[PDB]
């Protein structure tokens, strides 16, 4: 049945769309989460987590809800190089309670130069090891182009015995002409098909 | 017993900041070892010596983030997102029965100046009646917040003792050490806590 899943991503760019228009795709996709009864475990990415969380509290709090309802469960990192000697426990933990997760964008400035996000590759490492379904959404691209290529590739050891409801959903995470609406239906359906 | 600590910083008043950065470390890795439980907002300057802390006791001690020890509400950035910070603090503060405020700067039109941010949540703090500790050796809003209850003491700690009015003072001696400070404002929370 549907529980919690690990939304990992950041940006500075977001591929095809302007900044405006991912804000309301990240929103509008964690909103529906909720709304599917989902909870969703966040590390406060650049570009997506507070995204993340003004979609869930428009839900929470037309509903009079609280955040200790824990349907949104933040693991913000904490920056410098103490906090930094601590991300790889801190995210095997953080990743423990969930069973699907889910890639958005992946890119970051360093040294001045947006690179790829080496941190959401790890997040789509671990998911794995722990035997999590990943659901990378290619549409977005850079890493997590990257990691739907990587899984189409391979498509069997990430989603052995699939039927062919979830192949086509799974092609359509990579469909760039996608509307908001059509690419979290895409994501919705596959998510919940891999809960059930 | 969980407290609320709520602060936020880009420079920290006398101290180094490596060792202002050590305190805040210090100070929430002793709350969890004395068996409190934290919320953070996750503020400039002090979110992440509050989780540096928390999870060097918890990583050591073959603990888990979900065991909720340390309960965690970064602020959405951005137009939308200030919108709902209000309400958003008066949600996470519900669950605290006791406020602690540390420093309390930011940047605003090129400048350092006191963190309005924090006055609102010792606001909340007092509206949710919250027992509330101003570290006011910390400086900045922190200290005027410790001078405020200080002029209004009976107001805060109706009925305090001695040893209660000693710790208070306390708290605004620049001239402590991290261990001293800390184990005075932990004190002080002990006795606010029952
Ligand atoms: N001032 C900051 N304040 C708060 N948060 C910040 C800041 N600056 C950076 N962050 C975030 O720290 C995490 C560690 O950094 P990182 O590993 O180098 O980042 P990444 O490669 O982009 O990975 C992305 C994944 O990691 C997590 O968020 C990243 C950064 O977005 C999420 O779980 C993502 O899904
Ligand atoms: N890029 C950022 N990433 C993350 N977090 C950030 C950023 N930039 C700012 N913040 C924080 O937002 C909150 C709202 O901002 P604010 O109200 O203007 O801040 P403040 O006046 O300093 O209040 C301080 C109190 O608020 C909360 O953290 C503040 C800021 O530190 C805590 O609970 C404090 O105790």
């Amino acid at each position: 049945s549907n529980a919690t899943v690990f939304l990992s991503g950041s940006a500075v760019e977001y591929n095809h769309w302007e900044t405006e228009h991912a804000e309301q795709f990240i929103h509008q996709l964690s909103k529906e989460l909720i709304r599917k009864d989902f909870n969703i475990v966040s590390g406060f990415g650049l570009g997506v987590g507070s995204f993340v969380i003004n979609g869930v509290l428009e839900e929470l709090y037309m509903n009079q809800g609280t955040i200790d309802d824990d349907r949104l469960i933040l693991r913000p990192f904490p920056q410098g190089k103490k906090g930094e000697e601590q991300w790889d426990k801190y995210r095997r933990d953080m990743i423990t309670r969930t069973g699907v997760s889910i890639f958005l964008y992946g890119n970051k400035i360093d040294k001045g130069q947006v690179v790829k996000a080496k941190g959401v590759q790890s997040e789509f490492n671990i998911s794995f090891e722990q035997n999590n379904y990943v659901v990378p959404v290619g549409a977005t691209g850079y890493i997590a182009k990257d990691l739907w290529n990587k899984v189409n590739e391979e498509f069997e050891t990430y989603y052995p015995g699939a039927d062919a409801r979830m192949k086509k959903l799974f092609g359509e995470l990579n469909n760039e002409a996608l509307s908001i609406e059509e690419l979290i239906n895409t994501i919705i359906e596959f998510v919940e098909i891999l809960s059930n």
